[PDB]
């Protein structure tokens, strides 16, 4: 049931983070669950500081809410920034300071894949408009894993490139006109690039799109709240048809409808 994006609902506050900690970070559902996990699984990884390992894992959604995890990993290099995924039972995240993109198989606690996203800048190059290291940004939709980037030859605009799960292979690059540091993060629905205008705004927007099946440019003035004022985190997740993000301490979700 796909097609392009024309509304995004008010932010609805799952859970929201108790030390400074977690000003900023990443949490999200498996769109292809597998066992032992579920649709309700959810991770969180408050990703402020320059040491981050910890990821928390919760078996019910009415865990992630109002307990303690059931779990915590605590991955076998430090994670940067807020732009990792979990797809079909693996933890994809950017090792710090780097341009590598690791596949973390949760389930066994295991490395399955690295790999560099070739020409990629990290570590403050292209990041979003907010900074954070936010150069690489993970995305999953309906047709399963990418990666958003930008490099020297694309002068900083956004390129994305679908992933292939199993071994980070790129199978297939588009590149955008839309300037990374332009906008405040950006997702994927149905093969179309999203972009935010802004990270503080109530006003803010759903700015522009670029569809990677026909080649086309467009911009929108979708309304999208910043209800904390510092959204670090907006991704798309295609089973739930939502948007998760992470704005001031404060993990939320928000509705959105296709045509
Ligand atoms: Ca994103
Ligand atoms: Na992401």
């Amino acid at each position: 049931g796909c097609g392009e994006l024309v509304w995004v609902g008010e932010p609805l506050t799952l859970r929201t983070a108790e030390t400074i900690t977690g000003k900023y970070g990443v949490w999200m559902r498996d769109p292809k669950p597998t066992y032992p996990y579920t649709q309700e699984t959810t991770w969180r990884i408050d990703t402020v500081g320059t040491d981050v390992r910890q990821v928390f894992e919760y078996d019910l959604i009415s865990q992630f809410m109002q307990g303690y995890p059931s779990k915590v990993h605590i991955l076998p290099r430090p994670l940067e920034s807020t732009g990792a995924v979990v797809y079909s039972g693996s933890l994809y995240f950017q090792g710090a300071e780097s341009r590598t993109v690791i596949r973390y198989e949760l389930n066994t606690e295991t490395v399955k894949a690295e790999k560099e996203i070739p020409g990629a800048g990290y570590h403050g190059q292209f990041p979003y408009s907010w900074g954070g290291y936010t150069d690489i940004d993970l995305a999953v939709d309906e047709a399963g894993l990418w990666v958003i980037y930008s490099t020297d030859e694309a002068r900083g605009a956004i390129v994305l490139s679908k992933l292939n799960p199993e071994n980070l292979e790129l199978e297939q690059t588009w590149e955008t006109n839309i300037r990374k540091q332009s906008v405040a993060n950006a997702f994927i629905i149905c093969g179309t690039l999203y972009t935010v205008s802004s990270y503080t705004s109530a006003d803010a927007t759903v700015n522009f799109a670029y569809d990677t099946g026909t080649g086309i440019s467009k911009t929108l003035t979708i309304p999208f709240k910043n209800r904390y004022k510092y959204s670090s985190m907006i991704d798309y997740n295609p089973l739930e048809k939502k948007l998760f993000a992470w704005d001031n301490l404060n993990m939320v979700t928000y509705d959105i409808k296709l045509s």
